[PDB]
């Protein structure tokens, strides 16, 4: 109060899951690539080949603030398949 009055307060640095689903049938681009684990990122698969309409799946990584959330966002949606996010 004695300081500052409004401000964005973003300040998370723990690991963030998002909820990502596809709608294609050419995921396996991306089955591939994500399963890499290049660094320290992890998906938490909802189906393997059950959900016969939107293929869900997971991500759980470090996350620091929003400059990552941004980063992770935009990296998980790089591909051209997903189509619904959280």
């Amino acid at each position: 109060m004695p300081s500052d009055s409004k401000k964005p307060t973003i300040i998370y640095p723990c690991l963030w899951d998002y909820r990502v689903i596809m709608t294609t049938k050419d995921t396996s681009t991306l089955k591939e690539l994500l399963e890499t684990y290049q660094r320290p990122f992890k998906l938490e698969f909802k189906n393997t080949s059950k959900n016969a309409k939107f293929y869900s799946f997971n991500v759980s990584m470090e996350v620091s603030n929003e400059s990552e959330r941004n980063e992770i966002f935009q990296k998980i949606s790089q591909l051209d398949k997903v189509v619904q996010t959280l």
